């Protein structure tokens, strides 16, 4: 009953990864007395935070599931991409931690972003051309001579 309640307070004191766990005994041990009804073991409740926090080959499976989240972007910023990859299995493994999920988020973003502006800049340079040796393989006759 105690973690049920603790896990729904957690959401409602709006805790997420941004928070220590004097943030909780600070602004949970007010906002609402849940913190009180089950009794402080604040290694539980430091515990189930780590939980709160985490739950609340590898580094291929990261770079695949970036790109499998359909609003994944390579022009926004990690902390406001981290919503659609924290539940995914794949945020965690035996050998991820926080270092490699930087660098394989990295990554992703340059190489998305250039093959991105580089994709656009090619169509429009390819369209161009096409049109430029269609001109090329009729009789020139330049509009200045009437």
């Amino acid at each position: 009953e105690a973690e049920k309640e603790f896990i729904t307070m957690l959401k409602e004191n709006q805790v997420d990864s941004t928070w220590s766990f004097s943030r909780i005994i600070s602004e949970l041990g007010t906002r609402d007395p849940r913190y009180w009804m089950v009794d402080d073991d604040p290694l539980w409740k430091k515990e189930m935070f780590e939980k709160y926090l985490s739950n609340r080959k590898f580094k291929e499976a990261f770079q695949k599931m970036l790109q499998n989240n359909s609003h994944i972007k390579y022009y926004t910023r990690w902390p406001t991409a981290k919503r659609l990859i924290a539940d995914e299995p794949i945020y965690k493994h035996s050998v991820v931690n926080e270092k490699t999920k930087r660098q394989t988020f990295q990554d992703y973003i340059d190489t998305l972003i250039d093959t991105q502006k580089e994709s656009k800049k090619k169509l429009k340079t390819q369209a161009l051309k096409e049109l430029r040796e269609y001109l090329n393989g009729i009789i020139t006759t330049s509009s200045s001579e009437t």
